């Protein structure tokens, strides 16, 4: 059995398939939902996530990995999946889920069966009543065919547990065990930031030895510190804080920008597609600053020997929008309208290059410069709570005489 | 029944199969479409059939294998009952590989002067079969593009006959509210609608039009505003440059919407065609200023920088350089480089006086085609010519 | 039925091909004819010229497609070549077709079936009384080994009909059709320059639109009008016409050289294979004089501000000769004699070359400087019939008290 209660931390991916469970339970009455794409780190609860969308209607659930499509003869991985629409057809409602789908997607071997997939999910229309749901913990290699229209159109991403994901995530797994009275949830909850559902799992499983031996605090401390020997520590829970709270003010502060999300030291996210916008001059520079928050309020903060490598993934995608803003976009005056080369154009282009990072970054060094004493407000209530909202984040400002823009999602 | 009369939007489409219809009208004394869903494919079959006064044989390709696992007595019904026309709605699905061989072997084996013809429906055309278009098999292709303003009216006035809304809803503000609709989309919000009002009346009024449309666009929940003007000045630099050529081919109507021959040419064409490709930079820079160009150009940035290469590295169109076409040293590669930039520089600051003189009828045409979403070459010649400034009347 | 009546505009490859028409009509008698291998543009008649060789003998016709050869599994193709023989051998005398050759040519998938073609092509002796014709539209992808002796040995080129040859493939493809006293076909071949057989044939037929209403001269106007909506414009002509003659005055004026053509605004071709021959230092330097006719006479005639692209693969021969004048010939006094690097060495050889390219650009220029005259006499007589013959340029040239040298094929 899989409910409702078994899945918590994560109220927005219940309130996103809400609409692909009604669409199981009621075919008829609805008047699109063909292809769920579910990405995160392993262990996070995808496949657990699958099974509850598939008991909440009351369905059959069609599991399957693709690893063992791929690796067979030829037309082994096509006659598999063609029937296997067979038997959804032929068992119709249900969810068909293909576990590892990245791994499988990444003419030869492996595309034939993966054409015969996407012929497969253009030939079932939305009166056959099915749907497919896939898995990955590899997102970055999945082919972009997969996320066309009518294909695994919606994608939904599965962030790690924060203190209240955490929480709700023991209070579930503990229900099948008998622990003791004194334990507290809530400090394992503070004590294991980082940690994924199926970690966690793990810790109340661990404390199954003490079980055997004797469920008390000391046995979730020893599988706590058994399994440490990844907690992220309480210096990383500041430098991420920070790092957060960089972005946040920045994103805020831009004078035209999109929606800022919640804070949280829970990875924001990816699996980019077709942008299918456009961008000016100021908006590139406005993203660049806002890539550049973190990095900038670690320096300020901690000084130049403090940064870190948390903005790894940052730094590369700001640099490199840079790159397009002059070598694909001729926002240069120096170089000018020129896109696509002598050693004389790539110097040019890579002092630009600089020219704007380095304005960009003492741009948003000062900014921080200037309002250093609620941005540590901010991420003192970051730490306590590990999530707060964009509006919280307004009125810690507001309470220091700062008006900032009003753009919260 | 099916004719033109429930078809709209699509005049030039219209005067493509009037030929289709005339044949299937008379075969003693005498097609793939493509788009999007939901823009009228198979109604538009449907009307061709019922124009000519036709059978109208539909068939679905997904349904092809297990139907035909045959082709040979499909036609041969369409024969039977000749003339007509078999649909064939999903050609792209079309085991698969034998039916496909099956299909293409009757196309061009049977000789259809029985007065019969094929259609086929296809959301994706990079998916299907090139062999599928070669002579006697889906020679010419048509594309259904999507309604404009005055489209999507036309549009809404076809569906709307039948139902009678309230008396006060004037549609054309509705046509100038959904930029991006389909013709299956306005008929969805029309009987949404109109289901609204009999769940509450039986005369549909403004406000549900809205309760309708406002929950389509929370679905869609878009592409700003500011993006349609910034398109509607690219492709207006675009226009303009075309127009104004000193010597050029013809230039197609001018157009908002999403898109998604001269045997050789001389020095002055390929600058004139690089001052085309940079047109709508040219313009983004000087309406808005030097902080304001956009990523749009980049597709139309890259062509005209590659055409430049083309005109130093394979041509020898540069005195500079010398009669030199294409290991090279990096003195040479610097002196490509340098001549490029000042050839891309030149043309972009005689782009950019250009605007710079007529930026009044610029203004006047991104007007008309932001209310519009689509104006032609004819109109875009009247815009210019209500300003003094006559041009070329050459589209 | 297929007849000499059905081919025209190319007296040359039928004197070509009588020899193999002869060979297929008394194999006997002849006391090799193996491959024959046709290349062109789409559409310029080469299945009509091999269904017409086969009517002309009154022999078979076994016609095939290599794209449905290759496309297949492992042993299909070479087992239907070898089929395909076994069914020429046991239904001799026969030529045996094979449509786009080349795109099949281009161990491996398609290499076994192609070894399987040489193979037969080798087996079969010139007693079983077989011929092989082969067409293709892209050559410069074929294998060299196609055109070995005894394999496709023989090359003939298809190239697009002139005034002449336009009026008398109309005039063909009327007999099927009566169309009106009034219509002009000589008007509309000085009115199609640039197209292809099959393109006039569409042209009838699209007069059929006003047979269907109503063929007159208003049909086929707004017929070739629809079509053209590529006939090569008069400003085209006149570039094609002063690059040929450029090219004509330089192999006529060059101290030494080999036979010079007849002059035409048709293309004059292309596939090499084995050259098998040896050139000296002035030979070359006078081989890319000629190559640089059609730009220097464009450059004087229009100005700097009017050469075209047309000498593209002209300029690109030309030049990629030089090199192997000094990095493969050492024909070079400054780099010396030595054939193949560091940077100095490179410039070295890129300054060479840009000597000897502007040098005899220089030459070619002062040369067209100096007859001009004659030379847009000539340009005259070529427009007015779109191919003239090399005595005729000379004819052209001598009314002018200019003796040119006596070198024509
Ligand atoms: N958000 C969550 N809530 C409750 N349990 C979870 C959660 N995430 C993971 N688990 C537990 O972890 C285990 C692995 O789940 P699974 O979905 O297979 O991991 P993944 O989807 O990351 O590969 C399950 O037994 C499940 O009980
Ligand atoms: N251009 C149009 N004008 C009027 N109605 C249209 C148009 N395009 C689509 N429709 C409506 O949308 C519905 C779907 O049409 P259809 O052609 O079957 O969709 P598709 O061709 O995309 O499969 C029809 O009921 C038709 O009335
Ligand atoms: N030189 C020509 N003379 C007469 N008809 C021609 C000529 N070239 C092409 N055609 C016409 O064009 C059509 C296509 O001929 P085909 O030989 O198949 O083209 P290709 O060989 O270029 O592929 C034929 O129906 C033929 O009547
Ligand atoms: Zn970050
Ligand atoms: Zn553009
Ligand atoms: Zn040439």
């Amino acid at each position: 059995k899989v409910t409702f209660k078994d899945v918590a931390g994560i109220e927005e991916v219940k309130e996103e398939v809400k609409e692909i469970i009604e669409y199981l339970k009621d075919p008829v009455k609805f008047q699109p939902p063909k292809g769920v794409l579910l990405y995160g780190e392993p262990g996070v609860g995808k496949t657990l996530l699958a099974k509850a969308i598939a008991g909440e209607a009351h369905v059959p659930f069609i599991s399957v990995s693709g690893s063992d499509f791929v690796e067979m003869f030829v037309g082994v991985g096509a006659a598999r999946v063609r029937d296997l629409f067979e038997t959804a057809k032929k068992h119709a409602p249900c969810i068909i889920f293909i576990d590892e789908i990245d791994a499988v997607g990444r003419h030869d071997e492996r595309e034939q069966t993966l054409n015969q997939l996407l012929v497969e999910m253009d030939g079932f229309d939305t009166s056959d009543g099915i749907i497919v749901i896939a898995a990955t913990n590899r997102p970055d290699i999945l082919d972009p065919a997969l996320l066309r229209p009518g294909r695994f159109d919606r994608q939904i991403f599965i962030p790690k547990p924060d203190v209240r994901g955490r929480y709700e995530i023991l209070k579930v797994h503990a229900r099948n065990k008998k622990l003791a009275k004194d334990v507290d949830l809530e400090f394992v909850a503070r004590a294991t930031p980082g940690f994924t559902g199926a970690d966690l799992e793990n810790l109340l499983n661990e404390a199954a030895l003490l079980a055997a031996r004797k469920i008390t605090m000391e046995e979730i401390e020893e599988a706590l510190d058994r399994i440490t020997m990844m907690t992220i520590s309480p210096k990383e829970k500041e430098k991420i804080a920070i790092h957060e709270a960089g972005h946040a003010l920045m994103g805020l502060v831009s004078d035209d920008d999109d929606k800022v999300h919640k804070i949280s030291i829970i990875p924001r996210g990816q699996l980019p597609i077709e942008d299918k916008h456009i961008y000016d001059k100021k908006d590139l520079y406005n993203k660049i600053l806002v890539l550049l928050g973190g990095r900038a309020a670690e320096e300020v903060f901690f000084g130049k020997d403090g940064i870190t490598t948390g903005a790894e993934n940052d730094l590369q995608r700001a640099t490199d929008l840079a790159y397009r803003m002059v070598s694909m976009w001729g926002m240069s005056d120096k170089v000018g309208p020129i896109a696509i080369t002598s050693p004389d154009l790539l110097r040019e282009i890579d002092e630009e290059v600089k020219r704007i990072i380095t304005e960009q970054y003492e741009k948003a060094k000062a900014i921080v410069e200037e309002y250093k004493e609620p941005l540590k407000a901010v991420v003192k209530k970051l730490l306590e709570k590990e999530t707060i909202t964009c509006e919280e984040f307004v009125e810690v400002f507001k309470l220091y005489g700062i008006e900032l823009k009003d753009k919260c999602k």
